[PDB]
């Protein structure tokens, strides 16, 4: 199931996150602002369909999905991409592909807090998000 993924979140730690954003072609002043910024993240259900806020002082970004089942996105820092959520092995994996490339953003519940990792080229980051 979804359901301990759901609800509010604020971001706690954050570990390599400028490799992953430079990986991806991030300029340098959106990479400095987002090194300081702690986003909170919602995520909600509605039957099937997903809903995932991502709020902060610079960037807002919404996307609503069904697991499974691809979708557009447009990312925080503009890529447009194809995505696909879906649960393996208790984590919730979201693939974005676009021009032949791939990154990945999973989310694990490691005692009640939620461990997102990005993963692009060769660049790890980790993100810490703690329950409001
Ligand atoms: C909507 C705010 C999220 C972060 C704000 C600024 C980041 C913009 C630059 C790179 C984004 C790369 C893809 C999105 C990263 C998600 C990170 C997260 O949810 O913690």
């Amino acid at each position: 199931m979804v359901d301990a993924f759901l609800g509010t979140w604020k971001l706690v730690d954050s570990k390599n996150f400028d490799d992953y954003m430079k990986s991806l072609g991030v300029g340098f002043a959106t990479r400095q602002v987002a090194s300081m910024t702690k986003p909170t993240t919602i995520i909600e259900k509605n039957g099937d369909i997903l809903t995932l806020k991502t709020h902060s002082t610079f960037k807002n970004t919404e996307i609503s999905f069904k697991l499974g089942v691809e979708f557009d996105e447009t990312t925080a820092d503009d890529r447009k991409v194809k995505s696909i959520v879906t649960l393996d092995g208790g984590k919730l994996v979201h693939l974005q592909k676009w021009d032949g490339q791939e990154t990945t953003l999973v989310r694990e519940l490691i005692d009640g807090k939620l461990i997102l990792t990005l993963t692009h080229g060769t660049a790890v980051c980790t993100r810490t998000y703690e329950k409001e």
